[PDB]
């Protein structure tokens, strides 16, 4: 696969793998993902 052409290699999430315009976006990106802790031995 020829490709056509490319530049900076930018940057995306690693749980949605989605780009983003700056790095500095991303980053605060993945906080959505990283929330609550619901795992837990609570078995109720
Ligand atoms: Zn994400």
């Amino acid at each position: 696969g020829s490709s056509g052409s490319s530049g900076e290699k930018l940057h995306e999430c690693s749980e949605c793998r989605k780009t983003f315009s700056f790095h500095s976006q991303l980053v605060i990106h993945q906080r959505i993902h990283t929330g609550e802790n619901p795992s837990g031995p609570s078995s109720g």
